[PDB]
């Protein structure tokens, strides 16, 4: 493979879209790589560590308990519900919310958690209030600001999350359990890994080929760097943008001492 930002620009080449990426060392926020790391694209699925770090500030406040129980009706159920659709009996604990959500993508968990924080006007305020002032939540076509972020701003609210004292010991080590615990990708990503590669994840997808993920990765078994990576405006199939975004993935991979 080429160096990291080489690859980064045949991926555009290729796609004929834009890709977004922040490399960032997650103990001090070194920042290694940096492509349109200022500009905006749609967050999709990605928001989803953000909400539930907004639960887990919650919970630090004694405002929330992860043990919670939710029930909720079949008529709450939005548009790709795979954990949820299957407790309309018995219903989920708000740590059970956050775990679909991250983990599946599960639509109705998110919808059930943005609730509790306030909707997108409360998880927005959070993000506002811990430094973010770029990320906004709002509930895809060129100039539709609306659920976007940009590579740096996101990858810093990440680090801040996992890392500041803004969480607690105990909800830091939860957000990136439940990051570990991703079944999107997760198991994906690691069966293409060499060995000694740490993976710890959340995708998104979109419309006008947007996709993306926000990761931890490093060597010996570490999550030494947060990686987050964005393409928008892109034609191109899933399968191609996938495999575009593992190619950063592997320059990264085969020229990781920088
Ligand atoms: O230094 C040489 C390394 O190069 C290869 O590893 C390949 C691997 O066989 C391939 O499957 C992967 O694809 C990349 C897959 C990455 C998966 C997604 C990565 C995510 C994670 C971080 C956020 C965005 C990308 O590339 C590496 C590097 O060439 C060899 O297989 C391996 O033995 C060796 O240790
Ligand atoms: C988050 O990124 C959601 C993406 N797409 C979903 C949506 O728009 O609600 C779909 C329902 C597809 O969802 C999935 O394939 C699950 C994995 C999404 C992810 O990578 O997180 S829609 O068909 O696009």
């Amino acid at each position: 493979s080429p160096q990291p930002l080489e690859q980064i620009k045949l991926s555009e080449s290729q796609l004929s879209g834009r890709v977004g990426m922040i490399e960032m060392d997650l103990a001090s926020g070194r920042t290694l790589t940096a492509w349109r790391a200022d500009e905006r694209f749609p967050m999709m699925s990605t928001f989803k560590v953000v909400l539930c770090g907004a639960v887990l500030a919650r919970v630090d406040a004694g405002d929330e308990q992860l043990e919670r129980k939710i029930h909720y009706r079949q008529q709450d159920l939005v548009d790709y519900s795979p954990v949820s659709e299957k407790h309309l009996a018995d219903g989920m604990t708000v740590g059970e919310l956050c775990a679909a959500a991250i983990t599946m993508s599960d639509n109705s968990a998110a919808n059930l958690l943005l609730a509790t924080v306030g909707g997108p006007a409360g998880l927005t305020a959070f993000l506002r209030q811990i430094g973010d002032n770029v990320t906004r939540l709002d509930h895809a076509l060129p100039g539709d600001a609306r659920d976007t972020t940009t590579p740096a701003s996101m990858a810093a609210t990440l680090r801040k999350l996992l890392t500041s004292q803004r969480l607690s010991a105990r909800s830091q080590r939860q957000l990136l359990q439940w990051m570990v615990d991703d079944r999107v990708a997760g198991p994906l990503i690691r069966s293409v890994l060499p060995a000694g590669w740490f993976i710890a994840d959340k995708t998104g997808a979109g419309e006008r080929g947007a996709r993306g993920i926000v990761a931890l990765l490093g060597p010996n078994n570490k999550a030494e760097r947060i990686v987050v990576i964005y393409l928008r405006d892109t034609p191109a199939s899933m399968a191609e943008r996938n495999q575009q975004i593992a190619g950063i993935g592997a320059a990264l991979i085969e020229h990781w001492q920088r």
